[PDB]
């Protein structure tokens, strides 16, 4: 009642963001070694 809902934009949206995310998220998988 709320997911479902996101979503969309989400999907999408991490299609466009297919590149920042990674790059995010590996600023803190370095450091999370």
């Amino acid at each position: 009642d709320l997911t479902x809902h996101l979503l969309r934009e989400v999907l999408e949206l991490a299609r466009a963001e297919q590149l920042a995310q990674e790059a995010h998220k590996n600023r803190k998988l370095l450091e999370l070694i």
